[PDB]
DNA sequence: GACATGTTGCCT
DNA sequence: GGCAAGCATGTC
């Protein structure tokens, strides 16, 4: 096989808006206690400013118990429990309070373990249902709370491996964000005709 | 203590 | 497309 690394802490630590376009085309890759690896390419992410941004869990510079992770260094997960059911899987970038969420992956590797994790667990679901959606992944991908603050950088259970598919500047498609002036400012970040996308903006694309 | 708020699967 | 169940969390 190929000589695989890991994205480190030289990728993780830009600005929000660079990092959550930079994610696209990467493979996030999950190790699970069977031994058994889950593998899927980010094709949709969230940018999340900081203190300015009032979608943010980080407005006005608010550091509670919670958002803790934003507040750490770049690549520190932010897995935080919506709607008392669902987790949404956050890395933090460079700046204060500042972090990218991922919404949306192609799966690529572990697909019938994914389907088992996104349907056996909780509630024939399709390719396209497995990961289309940031709760969708983090069930898919067995992510919970337990990957709260760690590092993405460093960790032995997920991580990060650089893709050979990337977009380049015209194929990515600057958006509004997902059920949030800040919420209509274009800070979600797709591959443009990408099937495996949680919502199309067809406003965005024409 | 109260209570407002924040994605997915089904349904309209 | 619309519609809330779900309960963790933050705030008063
Ligand atoms: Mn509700």
């Amino acid at each position: 096989g190929p000589h695989m690394t890991r994205l480190g802490l030289e990728f993780f630590d830009q600005p929000a808006v660079p990092l959550a376009r930079a994610f696209l085309g990467q493979v996030l890759v999950r190790r699970l206690p069977n031994g058994t690896e889950l593998r899927g390419r980010i094709v949709e992410t969230e940018a999340y400013l900081g203190p300015e941004d009032e979608a943010a869990h980080s407005r006005g510079g608010r550091q509670t118990p919670r958002n803790r992770g934003m507040f750490m260094k770049p690549g520190t997960l932010y897995v935080y429990i919506i709607y008392g059911m669902y987790f949404c899987m956050n890395i933090s970038s460079q700046g204060d309070g500042a972090c990218v969420l991922l919404r949306a992956l192609e799966p690529l590797e572990g697909l019938e373990t994914m389907r088992q994790l996104r349907s056996t667990l909780r509630k024939v679901l399709k390719d396209r249902e497995l990961c289309s959606g940031p709760s969708k992944l983090c069930q898919a991908l067995a992510i919970n709370k337990s990957f709260d603050q760690r590092d993405l950088a460093q960790d032995e259970a997920v991580w990060l491996e650089r893709g050979p598919l990337e977009p380049s500047e015209p194929a990515v498609v600057a958006a509004a964000r997902v059920g949030v002036e800040w919420a209509r400012k274009p800070l979600r970040f797709y591959v443009r005709g990408s099937p495996w996308v949680s919502v199309v903006d067809r406003v965005a694309e024409q």
